[PDB]
């Protein structure tokens, strides 16, 4: 049977934790409508057996055929190949759309300048996904049915909302219509709302990574 480690919620190591590419995994589990074991693995305290088979302590990791596999792109690509129906499948052409989002979110952030326009490098790249919605059919990246950039980039976006509205007090400015919309498609997903973390454990798996020593 098919089985994944993901992380455990920083301070509820029983519940789903925050880990956005366990999530792509678990997104994509779902949408094949597979079955499978969840084992919820606390990073802090990590089970001797899971350091046997992910010799890194990364996580997510999936147990298929025998191997334990890690990294999501491979993951979710084994997947795709192993299991083709539903098709997954992003079009080459979009399939790195919104691809800078989590890295300019995590850096503004963690910003204590406010002058250092990590503000304004994440702006550009809302607008860069607002410049594909508007001009694509959707109401999903590649269109009607909802495909592998989607699952990637969901759970980014939940962080996007989540951390920057608890920390900062920060919205995606009302200017980006489509990327709202987007969002509201995305978190109203099916498959979304089976495998998403709670915002307490988002708020909590940030909490130490905001402001560190």
């Amino acid at each position: 049977a098919l089985e994944i480690c993901v992380k455990a919620a920083v301070g509820a190591p029983d519940h789903l934790g925050d880990c956005p590419f366990s999530q792509r995994a678990l997104l994509t589990l779902e949408e094949k409508s597979l079955t499978y074991k969840i084992h919820l693995i606390n990073l802090s305290d990590k089970p001797q057996w899971f350091l046997d088979i992910s010799p890194q302590g990364k996580v997510p990791v999936l147990k298929i055929d025998d191997k334990w596999v890690t990294d999501s792109d491979v993951i979710v690509g084994i997947l795709e190949e192993k299991y083709p129906d539903p098709p997954l499948k992003t079009p080459a052409e979009f399939a790195s759309v919104g691809s800078n989002i989590f890295g300019t979110f995590g850096t503004f952030l963690k910003s204590k300048d406010s002058n250092d326009g990590s503000e304004h490098a994440l702006l550009v790249e809302l607008e860069a996904l607002e410049n594909h919605l508007k001009s694509h059919d959707g109401p999903f990246i590649a269109g009607e049915r909802v495909s592998a950039v989607d699952l990637s980039l969901a759970p980014k976006l939940y962080h996007l909302q989540v951390a920057l509205g608890h920390f900062k007090s920060w919205s995606v400015p009302e200017s980006f219509p489509h990327v709202h919309n987007y969002m509201k498609t995305l978190f109203s997903l099916d498959s979304f709302e089976k495998t998403k973390t709670e915002e307490k454990y988002v708020i909590s798996g940030w909490a130490p990574k905001v402001n560190p020593v």
